[PDB]
């Protein structure tokens, strides 16, 4: 099977497996795991922030950030197709008692004027707007890179109102590799950033939240409440340090493989826009096929290629360390064989 | 002052004042207030439902309905400009732990195909869609009437998936008067309807939720939790019986006054669409004026007319029993004088 | 029927009925109801506070106070048998996301040393203690009066830790009449007090929260969220002004009737402690009877007397304006006849 | 340092470190991690249950169980000193919207008659009792073993009412070793059991929830919402399998070391009851010392022994794999040297 479903399926490198076996550990509830502590120090340093917090998932990273930024009855502005709204189980309503205010963007970029219009006036009928969340890269639109200028303008709006800014940077190193913007420059326009270790950077488990000391203290207590306060989690942090410090540069290979995949899919005749492919994701539309996305996914699966439908007419293909150029070429031979069987 | 801010400002009639003074009362927590019990009986009968529940506000009516229809973490589909999302203080997230799924409609009518697309499939990442809310009339769009066929098709969609349907019928009698659809007919396509007594029907306080016996018992316990469990509330229900049984027919006068207001505002030169005015509300746009909506609201207030801005470029004018045709004519004179000094 | 179930069953006086009929009203959402505004002014003045808030029930009064005093995850210290824990539908957990810390008291008075021990230290495992609630009079223990020195010492403890203090003063005027302590004096040791109009003071609907300006504005927004934001509620406030200004002194009659009831029940042979009866409630124990409290309640109801069991072995009898000494004498005759057939 | 603070401080065995490095992993969000899957199969088999769910902490295990057993506004009966109430950050109120009903027990055993009395009647004022939680062993009382007969009688009560039963079995294998009761026999009297891998069984991270298939499916979705849905968590489950299958028998050594510690502390002159010591915990009281528990903890820390104060007059000592008999003897020499310096 060639697995193009997600970059979460990456398996740990040999260096990571060794580091996990040899990890120096302690009880993180007492702040005594030295490898967790070093991962958090490195993460804060990398992002230009005072403090950092390891969490067992990107979902938890986002939700403790929302909890630490908000009070009950607040409203959170976020992009209408972003992960926090789409695919985090409604946690923001249950855990934090906040409402989402979905703003449809273009490729993850909310028009700053629409962000302005979404902020609630001080009026007894309205929730209090206390948080704006930005996702970079933006998953649903195809791993698109949100321009730094968009983040800067939204930060400017937030400072005018006293509103917190959170970046869902699950794939912020993919954004950085594609744009040349260092992650600490994105992070300078936010109060908090969540970034994942367990996607393209190939750690088996985890993400990190970075921000100011007082915010991270609140987020750490939120983590305890949600159940993310682990014991000898240095076993995980050992792999996370390798992910953060050694696995960023090679994300360029995933980007090259996704672009090559898209170029050749277009040549075959599929509805793909290679010009849209800036990081490790390709959106393929079924408009010129007689099957819908779900039927094409099943046909691919039966032919040895795993992918996911993100709508009835769109499939998402995701590259990562565990699909090589050889694997991409094999997948393309499978896509080529299938095209005459599914074309309209 | 000529008050076009809202139809909530209606004061009780002399008949209502007499009825409140001599209301037969009892302790509603024990179900022993005879006037509450008769109002609920009349309301259930009027709407063709098994049971009904008096509440002190339309907000509480919507929120106990949401609580009784949902579990924590569920999603509620509703129109993106509907009152439950716009102007109920984020209560659905705080009180029920549910997420709104805002669907932008056309004049309050969500496209049924967009409703279909908004229902979550059963994946672990997604909330469970358990409720669809429809607002009729639709406030923000200008008191617009949602077509019965829209409500009917959404009811069919909901039945398929085992999803509940709630009508926010704050102004459902205005809708009925304008469409000719009996309120019982609207209500047959919903599990619950909230309708207000304290707006155009001129009661001083309250709304009523109608629905099935088991739903209403759940909503009654939700009412107790939220603090709507009153004692000798028959004082209020006495005016409510008069509102429900005697004040519906004259809503036609409010509609005629709103249509007259809109026609004459257009003749003066203001940006109004009299063809959009089907019940008791008029939207005026400030696009051809030197001031925005907030500037115009202040100019109007200084000149003796009260209205509200619903955006930076739109004001909402609402007619009701306590603005006569005389008052509308006087307001139009004020609008005419103001036009030369606000015109662009 | 002779109704000893509760003092909530009080019906409005003729003076109240006239006042409701001619109440001067306005839209309370705009702060424009003159009778609500005067009731809140009188209430704040009576209790020595900056501001006040009318609410439709004592439950809502307590719950908006909790919301305005707390953040999600906080803990609220309160007496283990107090109404907020016992009989407010778990609202503090649902609406505010706070945990109760029940402290068993003696006659409603929590030992201040137990309050000290219940305050959480700052550890990551513990909620933040942000509120202490005191109930005076204390309902479940038999309408008992919490000593002023208890309230004073708990106030000192709370001030030390920056913890808010709420008095559930549903029956604070009963406490004041029995103790000689002015309600303003009780209230000076609390941040907020909720007191009821709809119990012994005989208004048909409502309670009032008093406190600081900023707290009351937070509580007013909480009221909007919960659905207590009414329109022309001056109809209710007119009766409330009469309740607050004219119905306090005669609570002495309720106390005398309760004490007479208890003395005569003991003379008959029932298990009652007349020395415990300081306001308008009597606890009767069924330990020397063939029936339990529920069996005795049914026997009483069949004989024309309404009361409530508060446990399997205890019934609560409550006096109020609508049970005269004549009615108490008639109830005692019924109790005497029943004794020979229920006695053990 | 001799660390008697907790059994959470256990470090992974050499066999665990090897197994983590060699773990066969996959993406647990897709159910594709074979080592997680095998751990869950083994756990369900061991406890006689249909299904099992790995979680990153015991706190998360308890809280997803509460979420899966309850609806908003429910009440949970639990022992007044149990971990869910004492030390889980008020999560049950925030995450599930439920109230605790603390019942003071004797050594973790709630009197079944008190459990009966705590169940709420069906009444509009009351939350719905839907869950009873039992903790075995009971931490705060000194690692005490709850008798099987207590669990059986509480199960009997729950079946009469349709109430769910959850065992907080963080240390259920310690209970089993001490009592001879197999864990699947305890579990047969519960709907769910949470047990920890990361305490005495020496895994670095994690716990497991066991129960019926439908309950575990709900708990798995709760885990996704809280942020416990990890990716290649087979690295952790590899150690967890060794913990579950190889580390249970040697808990007897921890019990022998705790009993030896207690016997010799009593001989030295400290206020310890060796007869109370049935598993791996010892409570030492400071009643006969001139210092309180906090001062004694600091004196111990400065002398090379780590422990924790659980009140102002009580310290808890906890044995585990990483304190040997040699370490216990060294700690006792330190306790002996200190006694003349702190005795009253
Ligand atoms: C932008 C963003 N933010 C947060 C998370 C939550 O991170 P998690 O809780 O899964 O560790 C994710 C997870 N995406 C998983 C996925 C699956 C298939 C294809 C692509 N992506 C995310 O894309
Ligand atoms: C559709 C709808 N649903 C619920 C409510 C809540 O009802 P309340 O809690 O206020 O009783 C309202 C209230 N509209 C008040 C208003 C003010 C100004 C202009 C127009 N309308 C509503 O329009
Ligand atoms: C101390 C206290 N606080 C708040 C409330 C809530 O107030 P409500 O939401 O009902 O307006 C009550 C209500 N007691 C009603 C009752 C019934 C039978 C016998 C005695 N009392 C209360 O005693
Ligand atoms: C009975 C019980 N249940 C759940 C948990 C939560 O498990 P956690 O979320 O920490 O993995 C714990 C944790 N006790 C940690 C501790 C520290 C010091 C001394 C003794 N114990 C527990 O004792
Ligand atoms: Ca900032
Ligand atoms: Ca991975
Ligand atoms: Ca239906
Ligand atoms: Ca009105
Ligand atoms: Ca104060
Ligand atoms: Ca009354
Ligand atoms: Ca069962
Ligand atoms: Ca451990």
């Amino acid at each position: 099977m060639i697995d193009l479903r997600s970059d979460t399926v990456t398996k740990p490198t040999e260096e990571m497996r060794k580091a996990m076996a040899q990890a120096e550990v302690g009880d993180d509830v007492y702040g005594e795991d030295p490898t967790i502590n070093e991962l958090e120090r490195l993460a804060a340093e990398t992002f230009g922030k005072e403090a950092a917090l390891f969490v067992p998932s990107g979902t938890m990273g986002n939700q403790v950030s929302i909890m630490a930024h908000t009070q009950r009855g607040d409203e959170v502005i976020l992009e209408a197709d972003s992960h926090i709204f789409w695919a985090e189980v409604g946690a923001m309503a249950v855990l934090s008692g906040v409402m989402p205010h979905p703003v449809p963007g273009k490729n993850g970029a909310m028009d700053p004027d629409d962000v302005r219009k979404a902020i609630r006036d001080g009026n007894i009928h309205f929730p209090r707007t206390s948080l704006i969340a930005i996702e970079n890269t933006h998953n649903r639109s195809g791993g698109r890179v949100v321009p730094l200028e968009n983040i800067k303008e939204i930060c400017t709006i937030a400072k005018e109102h006293g509103i917190n800014v959170h970046i869902d940077g699950a794939r912020i190193f993919n954004a950085s590799i594609a744009s040349g913007v260092p992650v600490k420059e994105y992070a300078g326009y936010a109060d908090s950033v969540m970034f994942c270790l367990s996607k393209g950077l190939c750690a088996p488990v985890g993400s990190v939240v970075v921000g100011d000391r007082d915010f991270i203290e609140r987020a750490r207590k939120a983590r305890k409440m949600l159940g993310g306060g682990m014991r000898q989690a240095g076993v995980l942090a050992a792999a996370g340090i390798i992910a953060l410090t050694k696995m960023v540069d090679r994300l360029k290979e995933d980007h090259e493989n996704a672009r090559f995949l898209a170029l050749k899919l277009k040549e075959i005749g599929y509805s793909v826009n290679p010009e849209d492919v800036k990081t490790n994701m390709v959106i393929l539309r079924t408009d010129n096929l007689k099957v819908n996305a779900h039927g094409f996914i099943e046909a691919l699966r039966n032919s040895g290629v795993l992918a996911e439908a993100v709508s009835d007419t769109e499939i998402r293909l995701v590259t990562h360390k565990d699909v090589s150029r050889n694997d991409i070429e094999e997948a393309l031979n499978i896509f080529e064989k299938l095209f005459s069987q599914v074309q309209h």
